[PDB]
């Protein structure tokens, strides 16, 4: 519902996602509000502040970021910086006594994910990873009918997530630098397929195989991978195969095959219009629903559906896939992860 | 094989970065946030080239609240059926898309024209011929375009059917057959306006039977000059106590062609058109579905040919009015076209009511062709 | 091969589909021929291997009582001559198989049922669709209630009438054909709506139109549309045309699902389809039904009565289209044995 | 205006009438009266122009008799597997169409060629890369054409997908995805030839995944040079004691395009192909159905643009294609060579899944004629 209030957010990094999807996302919020902005660009932030009606005194840069602990109005921070920088600021945010909303991927290494979780506990503050698909009506509906056994026993999941990378786009420049992104299309978007396969099935992969290829003559992939294909096996016996691509156009298509029916999501994880059907032989926008979820969780002191642990699980699975792709051997992933209150 | 300058220059420590890339000159005010608007229309915008959702109008704030969020409409532009006219103050709103129950069509199109906005009204146009007239007049007085929502007029498949017919692929036309139906009540008798005479203006014919009537017309490329009909409903069915369930109507055209069709409110999904000529027979099934319509041609002796974007009807419809305005052109589904269907449906009820043939040759002229 | 057949009239259905149809029979054979063109008769009798010593004509036709090999006769002549020979053939001890429409009047149809009972022989009307695998399947699934309650049936049967085709010519003459498209091909839809619904029409309405300048319809009608209501409450609208190309489409709408038959009543390739929100060819099954019935002391699926019901329902439809007023048809008719 | 000339003149009394009106120069010998032959092929002859059902070859006189009658087939042209070769006599029989379990293909293609006949053989060509060669050689000998039944090669929709790709509408190809699946009856599987390794030569990959393999190839219009794969079956599902249930395969082409696909014997029907370019994406769903295949082209920024005469006649077109080729000294678009390539690749794929290592397939198979 429109009119917002309570929970106060500090947006960090005025980039493509922050400005195109997140800030506009408050409009449909019931508890969340843009209280402050953190940016290394005074001029840009000054323009954003005027637009969303943010008190210009609430514009911090990356150096004085920490001073936000002095403002009770700021309840949480939403980190929308490159991957490599997620950990540092989530941690600095916790030491400042704030809750953290962090975008995906959680961090560029599993150790950092853990440090983030440790810092959160230490401060007794919640850590939520920005998985919008966990609050998307369509995606939830899909998860519902699968739980209501509408597809039968699940046996084959297929996913594909792609997008052409444009080196001129500032946002896509750091995605091509290994240290900033920590990986290629898998880290960036293949993660949606990986994460969806997991919640669509309601299980964890116990084994993984992968392969990756990139045109050695393409300047975009000198450091990170363009296309990568991973195949997984689950305890239930369900199997899956998906890929990510940085050189083919927009694709967000999932498929779940059961012996009763087949589910088709496509677009499956887009920003606006997702469509899902089933073939046999009324809701707030994911962006708004996510922002207010952390608000709800904090205000009503109840668990978040996308906890730091969840973020960690994906990164760890991605490092296993990267390893499989590297050795060309199957990688054991049966390490006992357990999902909080369900997928 | 070197990394692009941009990428390499990106700093690894936190740093300020440029304004990001920012991932529709005709504004619409959607009226009635019901089944059709929410499932077909609003989503239809995503594929438009000139239209966009500028404001909503609903008898349910919460509803509007959520919806405006989903589609990104400024929450201050959520009107009700009272301050509806205040829309006259907003210049961003170029047109109005009335998607309310039949009975309230004319009342809201007129007010809309009074607020200087162009009007897109769903079908059937109105529940009386006279209200149709009223709507047309309000439009011309306010010098604004009036369009009726006949999506099939913007469905590639249907247009492909009209094309092959106009190229004489079927030969002289002799017999058209249509059938359109769906099962009504979902455990809700008097709670369905469609089953309320005062709200719907009619039964299956006014709601889905109109597809067969309009279809027969644009397929033959001509108007009916004579009509006959018969209607029947099980008298022990609460659903049909006010409006009809099944009605069958037979027509004749000035070219000598004939047609028989029916609509039903007690039978499963059906959308089938059939056009017979002396060379071949055309078969559309689904003929007026929402996603993919299929058409087939059968010439004696030869096999059965299927015919051949092919779906953008919802989008095609929204922009058509938009373009028409922006480019000072005539709409393909003017108010007069809607008034024709309503006038014939009236003749049909009269025929079904008296059990005789009703003359309908009043010379309606389809502007711009079918 | 204990059942012999005497084919009368060497026309299209006769040669194009019936004789070749014997090639699949398990209990029947083209015992002898009957024609008014011995020449052609020869050519034919020759091919199918028929003793030219049995190539009768339309007079010596009676001799058939002599041959004890000729169990039954199969008439394939114009409608106006169906009754004549059915009886001429009954007063000879031979069972009868007449083509549709049974006759050109309800009266003659009755005379035909009488003569049959007098010669203690069986009378079966040529309704191939009564023995068409695809058609029976449609009926089966309806009985198994796959379509739910039946409420709307749509039928359309058409073919362009050529006035230079032999078989066609008599179909343009009132006295010979006894009506137009409804009598000749529209009957398939009528009879179909009946065995598909599994009931009879109590009320009938119709309208007919023909180009006043087209010489093909000076006595018979080109197009006719008819609507009917049944006891159960189901309705139906169909039509037949003599000026539009081939069409054979039936549709049965229920509240659970819709059945589509298209082609519905063709000679082959018949297709059916049901949508929700390996037996012998019809031709052979038919001929070998009469043979089987008589041999095993059993009734025929297509009784002479069943064929009389259509002639009566049609006269009613012609009456309805004549007065533009609805006609009552609730006359108790009871399709014995099932549709 | 009154009754026509000859119309108005007809004895309203019995009389003599002239011979009635009338109503395919390539006879066919359908071998195997099974589900496909009976529900798709035979009925499919209806729309042919040149092809015809000349003879039948069944190991079941009953089944054949009726079938023969149904289609108006000479009841004297119902052979069996013993006297099958006798068809050599009858010249009205231009070619044969083998529709038998996989293991029996090579054997009858060969015998038929030794009868001076052309051969139409269903996929997969044979159960071994070896037998495919024996078939090709056998055909080269009798100077007759050999054609493998890849109907999608004649499906209007599939051809359109291929055409739009060749017109660079998707741009440079980079990722292809395929899935083909169907639930194999789970009632006494020991009685199904698809569940018996010696009769099928493999599980889901040999029976339906091959559609994915083959399609990936003609959509890209190039051959894989490297292949990878994995497989797995529920060890307690009696259905898969000799053949695989599900198998996943990844491939790489010289152009650098990649692909990932799978086939399944335990999941509801699926036939979906997707071709991702740098300019747009193509989705086919259904991609290889029996009736109407649908294709859509998703292009960046713009919405989902479905792509829609005739378009429903793959069987006919396939039957006549073999007719025309002969009738018009020209080669078939689906030669024995093209079928061998799939069986070779499938073998490569099965070994990939076994060893667990990539398998080089860069063996130089050129597409004689185009995809
Ligand atoms: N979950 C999802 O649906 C999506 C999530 N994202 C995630 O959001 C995050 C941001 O991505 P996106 O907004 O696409 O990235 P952009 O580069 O558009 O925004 C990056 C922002 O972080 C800032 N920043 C600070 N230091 C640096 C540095 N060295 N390099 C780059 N930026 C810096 C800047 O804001 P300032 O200039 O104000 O300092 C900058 O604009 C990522 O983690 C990404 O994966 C992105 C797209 C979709
Ligand atoms: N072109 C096409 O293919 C189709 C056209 N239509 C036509 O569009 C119109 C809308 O149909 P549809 O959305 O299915 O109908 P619904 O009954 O689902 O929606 C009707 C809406 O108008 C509103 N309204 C205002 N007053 C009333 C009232 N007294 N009773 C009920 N609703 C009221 C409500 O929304 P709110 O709560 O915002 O006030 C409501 O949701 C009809 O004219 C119909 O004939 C329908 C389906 C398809
Ligand atoms: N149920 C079905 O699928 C079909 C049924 N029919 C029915 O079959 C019957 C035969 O029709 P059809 O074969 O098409 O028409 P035709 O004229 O081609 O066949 C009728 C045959 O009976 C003869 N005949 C005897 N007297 C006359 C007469 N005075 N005028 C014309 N013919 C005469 C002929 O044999 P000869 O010259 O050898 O004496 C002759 O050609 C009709 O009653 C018709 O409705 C027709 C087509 C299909
Ligand atoms: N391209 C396509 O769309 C399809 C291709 N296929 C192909 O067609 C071929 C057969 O498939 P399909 O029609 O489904 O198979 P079925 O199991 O229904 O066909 C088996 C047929 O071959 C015969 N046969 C001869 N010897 C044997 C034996 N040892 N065991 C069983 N049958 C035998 C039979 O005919 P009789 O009883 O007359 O002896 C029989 O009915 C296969 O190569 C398969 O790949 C199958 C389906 C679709």
């Amino acid at each position: 519902m429109p009119e917002d209030r309570r929970f106060g957010y500090a947006i960090v990094g005025l980039g493509k996602y922050a400005l195109n999807q997140i800030l506009p996302g408050f409009a449909g919020c019931q508890h969340s509000r843009i209280e402050a902005l953190v940016s290394g660009n005074a001029e840009k932030a000054k323009i954003v502040a005027a637009e969303y009606g943010v008190d210009p005194r609430k514009i911090y840069d990356y150096s004085n970021f920490d001073k936000i602990a002095k403002d009770p109005k700021i309840d949480a921070v939403y980190i929308i910086l490159p991957n490599s920088l997620h950990a540092e600021f989530a941690i600095r945010a916790f030491k400042a006594g704030k809750h953290v909303m962090c975008e995906k991927p959680m961090a560029t290494s599993v150790a950092d994910c853990q440090r983030m979780i440790d810092a959160a506990k230490a401060a007794n503050k919640k850590l939520m990873i920005g998985y919008r698909c966990h609050y998307d009506p369509m995606n939830r509906a899909a998860v519902k009918l699968i739980r209501e056994n509408q597809l039968g026993k699940l046996g084959m999941v297929t996913t594909d997530n792609s997008d052409v990378m444009d080196q001129n786009d500032p946002a896509q420049q750091w995605r091509l630098r290994r240290e900033l992104a920590g990986g290629g299309s898998l880290m960036d978007i293949g993660i949606y397929g990986l994460n969806g396969t997991r919640y669509l099935l309601g299980e964890e992969p116990i084994e993984v195989r992968a392969y990756t290829y990139s045109d050695p003559n393409d300047e975009r992939f000198v450091e990170v991978e363009d296309r990568i294909i991973w195949q997984m096996r689950f305890r239930s016996g369900a199997l899956s195969h998906g890929a990510s691509s940085y050189s083919t156009t927009t694709t967000s298509r999932f498929s779940v095959q059961g012996d009763k029916a087949v589910l088709l999501m496509d677009p499956a994880t887009g920003y606006y219009q997702n469509l899902i059907s089933v073939q046999t032989p009324p809701a707030n926008n994911q962006f708004s629903a996510q922002l207010d979820h952390l608000a709800e969780a904090v205000i009503n002191n109840k668990p978040v559906r996308s906890p730091g642990e969840e973020g960690m699980q994906d990164v760890r699975l991605i490092q296993a896939i990267y390893e499989a792709a590297r050795t060309g051997r199957p990688v054991n992933t049966d390490w006992g992860y357990v999902r909080q209150g369900g997928y």
